[PDB]
RNA sequence: UACCUGGUUGAUCCUGCCAGUAGCAUAUGCUUGUCUCAAAGAUUAAGCCAUGCAUGUCUAAGUACGCACGGCCGGUACAGUGAAACUGCGAAUGGCUCAUUAAAUCAGUUAUGGUUCCUUUGGUCGCUCGUACUUGGAUAACUGUGGUAAUUCU
RNA sequence: UGGUGACUCUAGAUAACCUCGGGCCGAUCGCACGCCGGCGGCGACGACCCAUUCGAACGUCUGCCCUAUCAACUUUCGAUGGUAGUCGCCGUGCCUACCAUGGUGACCACGGGUGACGGGGAAUCAGGGUUCGAUUCCGGAGAGGGAGCCUGAGAAACGGCUACCACAUCCAAGGAAGGCAGCAGGCGCGCAAAUUACCCACUCCCGACCCGGGGAGGUAGUGACGAAAAAUAACAAUACAGGACUCUUUCGAGGCCCUGUAAUUGGAAUGAGUCCACUUUAAAUCCUUUAACGAGGAUCCAUUGGAGGGCAAGUCUGGUGCCAGCAGCCGCGGUAAUUCCAGCUCCAAUAGCGUAUAUUAAAGUUGCUGCAGUUAAAAAGCUCGUAGUUGGAUCUCUCUCGGCCGAAGCGUUUACUUUGAAAAAAUUAGAGUGUUCAAAGCAGGCCGCCUGGAUACCGCAGCUAGGAAUAAUGGAAUAGGACCGCGGUUCUAUUUUGUUGGUUUUCGGAACUGAGGCCAUGAUUAAGAGGGACGGCCGGGGGCAUUCGUAUUGCGCCGCUAGAGGUGAAAUUCUUGGACCGGCGCAAGACGGACCAGAGCGAAAGCAUUUGCCAAGAAUGUUUUCAUUAAUCAAGAACGAAAGUCACCAUAAACGAUGCCGACCGGCGAUGCGGCGGCGUUAUUCCCAUGACCCGCCGGGCAGCUUCCGGGAAACCAAAGUCUUUGGGUUCCGGGGGGAGUAUGGUUGCAAAGCUGAAACUUAAAGGAAUUGACGGAAGGGCACCACC
RNA sequence: UACUACCGAUUGGAUGGUUUAGUGAGGCCCUCGGAUCGGCCCCGCCGGGGUGCCCUGGCGGAGCGCUGAGAAGACGGUCGAACUUGACUAUCUAGAGGAAGUA
């Protein structure tokens, strides 16, 4: 500004701008216009009495809501001028913890002073990291019931204990109501974390759920649920999705009075049929037995670790018959494969994009930057939905949370979703490439069977039969389309619903065009050896199948590549030219490849799990 | 400990910089057993501030009619200890920060014979030629009636 | 009366005044009790004034970073000063009234910037320096921004008040309250920084006070900012186809001494820990002291960076194949990678070690010490010329008193030098002292004593006293000079007349004027510094006038006849409307060949026919004159090739690619000018006198040759020397290559242009001398019937 | 295929700094003002004392009596934050268009 007064003036203008921005970010929450501050509470150990946490945290004015088992409630205090909403959950109840941690804004962990955290606490913590965290806070309990010499150092011991998991996070004390007030002041004034999945999409909670039946004998009626809008500006036309119970249309919004505002019934919008979202997922015109199975799985993965894709030679059936749909590639990287070569009936039921990042950035700029005049954020709205069963209301009366989010355009349809995942080092049990896994893919809950393929950059990808202990594998399956970014979780049912955390990753670009190709490798021992040429037995046992396998390539384990010349024996006895020299201990191998596709096994039901234990 | 070394050419000698070298300060990375001392929201934002605390004070010796407690011994003005309140003093020191400020601030040197100064210390305090063996009206604390959604309001 | 260096001071004397918003001159309280109804002893609280203490406030002198792309500012509306006031605690344009027109500035005013609070201090350091100082001591300022106040000894106070501006809280909507740049704490901001802990026990502060209070302060917590100490093993016995030592020719022999990459054997010693107790402390913790436990792969496990060079340490092994990557720089990597990715081994520092950025040394690459400018970056076109800077020799202590010394003067005035006193502590240097050593601390040491708690440094400016070389400055040249006595004019000290009254002089002191005596009466020399005269010369120096010469162009005439021109070649152009040619005559603008020189002159551009006029000038000669007048030069000015423009323009390989002035340092022969001598030739018939030659000498000049003077990177240079053995005076100017002499601003010019003049960004070289080769359609030589004749 | 930065109209809007002109919160000073509160008088009802009179003693009443104290408020002056309109200047932001280089 080239003057000492104008430089100070310019710096004060910039400080005024930046302060306006920061105050506009910190105005959205817990005040006179914003939604309540939602604090999920989890004790990470068994010894931690959560009633002792709630009876300390209660004082403000307690507006005690209640469910069938939990004591979740709204705490209100205009001394701090802040309106909270305290919710509680049990460590291991996955269908509650991971399903309302995705709507809460603060997670309050509790930790005993002696042990860091329980094994079940480590389990739910390892789920919650991969699920996506809001701003969390740590607290202890047993420093007050401890001699004062030990309170000097138990703080230090737990600080070095949790540094593996939370590397820079102070601990607090929750023992007195002054300490609880200091904790609430910590929660109220703290810089937030913005989960972009929750930030770019509109989502809600339900505080007052009412069910009215259209037909009681149909067991499908109308829910009158009530909650504060926490995402974007709500629209009645977009699709609604209760998270564990599929998606269906929503018909009517109205704005009643707030139950408990910080300072002490009209209809807004309806939906004509042209404005409403279409309900078309697909194109309309298209004891010792299981123990022996897991031992066979053990011997299979121990077979598939020193051998890539070895299989026994089919002697009863000709090799051109059992491998009718294969081919031998010169190179997986260079020799291509046509996408319009093999197409099943499932591809005539899925939708596709002319360009994916174009429609992604346009729906980003059309929902984020643009202002629609629907139901605004922070409003205590009451939701009239079109059709909904009664079992959701029964599980509401039990104590399960009910959240819902507004779908975007091109988010109810069908495509082939992609996600790069990795293996959890907690459960080391292997898993085949075609089994069924529980999906937690961007607020959703279903089950399907993907294809576990490798993580490379080429269009062609080699299928893997199992999972790797360190390397990042990719799954590929038909699923309802949901735009990136979204954290994904894949579980398996160990026993009675005790879900096994095995696959923790994120979602990659959904496209049905990334091709996965399954190889098959056959074996045979060479037993007549000459210079740069040999004759192998046990490779095949017919003769014309080799004439069907003329242009395929051959290789040995020691890099000796080659191809056949002429099968001189009526069995698999070939003249085999090679670019190098063959050894008697070596074994020649070919690779025959085919492109695979997953199967249609999406079911929206997930079993309500038993709480997980350390067996 | 008054010090140089690599790099222009086919090879040479130069000019000349670039890079290396050592300390010192702020940050940051990885690592960390013992013990002594020890800096620490200056740099950007002399930006904004929940809550608590940071300044009060009585001796034999200004004013005690609070039974607040005891207590003479009981006509016995006031035994005593004493909250409150009036009075007096302190709150202009300390603590923090470095925005402003360029003969300004500040440093050394001089001066007030050109000023003011609570306190301390010493001097002075029948030096004046003109009801007193004691003067007058109030007001707090206290008692009692209240107002205001709300204040260390009244 | 008393004092000061100095009063319009202090004290005294007189005449009054003495503010109702009044000045002091005691209507106050405790303790011990009393002596002969009176007279009382200690205190406490007061109180005008004076002094003191703690200050404060206004002044004095010297001192500060960058900027001229800030050169004039200040003065209307106080700027500088005078007079009288007003206001103030007082001095003052502090304010008012009336006057004066001042005050500051290239010795940098005014304006702007500062990632500026100032010092004490800090880091680095041969010496000199450079950078930092928000930060615990001192001084200032400010409590969101400005402003105004009350109370008070003291505040323009903010943990006081009143507004406005900006924010912001409670509300029943009427109103009410606010100020963390105190301690914590939060948000924000960011690369960047700790506990909403305990206590008045220590140090001190405040209060009516031995008693109360203190986020001042102390104590813990977090704390790899940083500084000090210091573990991660020691030893013995075995064994080594170790090593060295004594004998053996050698083998090989030794309690001879050391070593190990021996998970060889062995018990010995300990802290880290765990943990009673004491001690510590306000209470605790920590440390120190002690129980008991606590080590063999003593797994009670040391890390961070490297291994081509710089630079200590592997062209070992596998993977990779100009990819991935490494590499501050040079570089490594393209299928054998000493450099990537790993293993193994090795190196350095070690409870620490990498990286980024600021900064210092290295940097004699900012140069005062101490650099550079021919060719590497660079010296102005030339002369004049203000400030600034620098400047030749020369000159060997006394007067009245107070006790033979001091008080009274200094001696022209400074700089310089040495001394003294005055200069906060801390920090730094440094003395003493076994914190168990050390960084520290200021304590400690003997058997109540004994002893510390030093000292130095503290630039510059200002005080004091000695010195008197160096360097400035003064004093007598119209004598208004000194030292003397004598004289005259005016005023005056107060001693003088037993006292008083008055006159009067003297004495003594000033201020002014006349004559006389006296002094060796008084001017340093005349620079191988500089001006200026004079003398005879000299020159393409300049201006004006004048004179000649050929050539060219055009014209007049005559003769001749078809070509004339230009190139490697034509091309272009004029001719029987007789071109070109040859001869004769006329005019016009010019221009001055050869003679013309490694000659001359001029400040530089530059200057050539004869003659005359005008005004200059160098050198030489001088026993002339003045007597430091000088050198270099910002600012400022005069002339300035050639191109360009309506007189301007002021620019060049403007080139010796080379500031100016001064001294010293080798030879040799020519030349130009002037002067001095000398055999002998010529000319003026002799004779001198001169001219032309010849042999020298002297002085400046233009040049050249030469050289182990000494330089220099060398080419080269008698200056480009007298340079690490570095200082004669002074000007301009350079700081790796580009961007770029570009953009913008200012300024001059009609304009072209002139002067001034960056940054972003890019880059590891660009560049100079010299040496070996390579080349040709450059020029010279030698040679071969696998060349020619 | 995209960036970069300029002009940039909008005299966008907003904010800051110098000044012209106009306005002027609040305190302080001055000239007034006088809501209220006292005292001294003048009587009435009247004791004691001295002697119908005076001093005390209690009231009560009124008098524009005559004085003391005195708040709100207002004229003026001063200091003076701030406000408005200009002019100049600076910055932050919304902004069409484009160009060149950047690769």
């Amino acid at each position: 500004e080239l003057s000492r007064v104008d430089q100070r003036h310019r710096a004060s203008q910039l400080r005024k701008q930046k302060k306006e921005a920061v105050l506009a970010e910190k105005r959205q929450l817990g005040g006179k216009d914003g939604p309540p501050h939602q604090v999920l509470v989890v004790p990470l150990h068994s010894r931690i009495s959560l009633p002792e946490a709630m009876q300390l945290l209660q004082d403000g004015t307690v507006h005690l809501n209640e469910l069938g088992n939990t004591q979740n409630f709204m705490l209100l205090c205009p001394r701090l001028k802040h309106r909270w909403f305290f919710t509680s959950a049990r460590p291991g109840d996955l269908h509650v913890v991971l399903d309302m941690a995705k709507v809460a804004d603060t997670i309050l962990f509790l930790l005993d002073p002696l042990e860091g955290w329980d094994s079940t606490g480590d389990y739910c913590l390892s789920c919650l990291f991969a699920q996506g965290l809001p701003t969390y806070t740590l607290a202890v309990q047993g420093i007050s019931g401890l001699p004062l010499k030990k309170q000097i150092d138990t703080r230090k011991k737990l600080s070095k204990a949790v540094e593996k998991r939370f590397p820079h996070d102070k601990l607090l004390l929750l023992d007195t109501q002054q300490e609880a007030g200091m904790l609430l002041r910590q929660l109220a004034n703290q810089k937030q974390q913005h989960l972009a999945f929750r930030d770019r999409r509109a989502y809600l909670f339900a505080h007052a759920v009412d069910f009215v039946p259209s037909e009681e004998n149909n067991l499908v009626g109308t829910l009158k649920i009530s909650g504060y809008v926490r995402g974007q500006t709500l629209n009645v036309n977009r699709l609604l999705h209760i998270v564990g119970y599929g998606d269906f249309q929503m018909k009517q919004i109205d704005a009643p009075g707030d139950p408990f505002p910080l300072n002490p019934k009209v209809l807004m919008k309806a939906d004509p049929g042209r404005q409403e979202s279409l309900q078309a997922e697909v194109i309309p015109d298209p004891d010792e037995e299981a123990e022996a199975k897991m031992l066979e799985k053990y011997k299979q993965e121990r077979l598939e670790e020193m051998f890539p894709d070895e299989v026994d030679t089919p002697r009863d059936v000709a090799a051109r018959i059992r491998f009718q749909k294969y081919r031998g590639l010169k190179s997986f990287r260079t020799s291509p494969w046509d996408p319009k070569e093999n197409l099943p009936q499932d591809y005539a039921r899925i939708f596709q994009f002319q360009n994916f990042t174009n429609t992604r950035k346009s729906i980003f700029k059309e929902v984020e930057e643009k202002e629609v005049e629907g139901a605004e954020v922070g409003w205590y709205v009451t939701l009239h939905v079109s059709e909904v069963p009664v079992s959701v209301v029964e599980c509401f009366r039990q104590g399960t949370p009910l959240i819902a989010f507004s779908l975007l355009p091109h988010e109810q349809k069908m495509s082939v979703l992609n996600m790069v995942v990795r293996r959890d080092p907690g459960n080391t049990e292997p898993v085949k490439a075609k089994e069924e896994l529980i999906f937690h893919c961007g607020f959703r809950r279903f089950r399907a069977s993907p294809l576990f393929s490798q993580h490379t950059a080429a269009d062609k990808h080699k299928l893997q039969r199992f999972l790797t202990a360190d390397m990042a594998l990719v799954a590929t399956v038909y699923a309802p389309i949901t735009f990136p970014p979204a954290s994904v979780l894949l579980f398996k049912q160990k026993s009675n619903g005790m879900h096994s955390l095995i696959a923790t990753g994120h979602l990659m670009s959904v496209d049905p065009d990334r091709m996965v190709i399954k190889r098959v490798v056959l074996s045979g021992h060479p037993f007549k050896i000459f210079t740069k040429m040999a004759v192998v037995r046990y490779m095949f046992f017919n003769r014309e199948d080799v004439l069907w396998f003329k242009p395929v390539e051959l290789r040995t384990k020691w890099g000796r590549r080659g191809h056949i010349k002429e099968p001189l024996g009526t069995h698999g006895h070939m003249k085999c030219s090679f670019d190098g020299k063959l050894k008697s201990q070596d074994t020649v191998l070919m690779n025959l490849y085919k492109r695979v596709f997953p199967k249609w096994t999406y079911d929206p039901y997930v079993p309500e799990p038993v709480p997980w234990l350390k067996s």
